[PDB]
């Protein structure tokens, strides 16, 4: 399905202006559900491969950034993300060669819905859920290409 735009823009509001306090909700989620994605964090932890100084260096926040702004490309292009196949595309094939599995995505959508639902609380509808799943999915199927 095509997510509800207005639905899907909207909530974005949420957490879009404190992107990096957000983003930190999703990795939480993120390590709740598959806490052995850490050691691929250490690993290409450059400044320091120690769990903790890993996950609080300037690399990691970046890279929480990263993630919050490449949704928020898929937010502000959700009417039309033919615009960001060829950059999903070669970003899946740039996991891939840094050790990521394809699956780790769907816990990535859990801990994505998750943050909404925490910002949003009963703003997140069923509807607004719904609209998330399908843009998330339609981001990783893009992705997918690089697997
Ligand atoms: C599933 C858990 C994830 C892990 C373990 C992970 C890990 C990494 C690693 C190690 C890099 C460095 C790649 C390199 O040096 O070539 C990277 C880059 C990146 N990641 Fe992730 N990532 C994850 C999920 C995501 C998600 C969900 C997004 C956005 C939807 C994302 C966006 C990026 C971006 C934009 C880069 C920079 C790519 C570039 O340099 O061109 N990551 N990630």
């Amino acid at each position: 399905e095509r997510p509800e735009p207005e639905l899907i823009r909207q909530s974005w509001r949420c957490v879009s202006r404190s992107p990096l306090e957000h983003g930190t909700v999703l990795f939480a989620r993120l390590f709740a559900l598959e806490p052995d994605l850490l050691p691929l964090f250490q690993y290409n932890c450059r400044q320091f491969s120690s769990p903790e100084d890993c996950l609080s260096s300037p690399e990691f926040l970046d890279h929480i950034r990263k993630v919050m702004l490449v949704i928020d490309a898929a937010v502000t292009n959700v009417e039309d993300l033919s615009s960001l196949e060829e950059y999903l595309a070669s970003l899946g094939r740039k996991h891939r060669a840094v050790g990521v599995k394809l699956s780790s995505f769907s816990t990535v959508g859990e801990s994505l819905l998750y943050m909404l639902e925490k910002c949003l609380g009963p703003a997140f509808t069923p509807a607004t859920r719904a609209a998330w799943s399908q843009l998330y999915g339609a981001v990783v199927q893009a992705m997918s290409r690089g697997w």
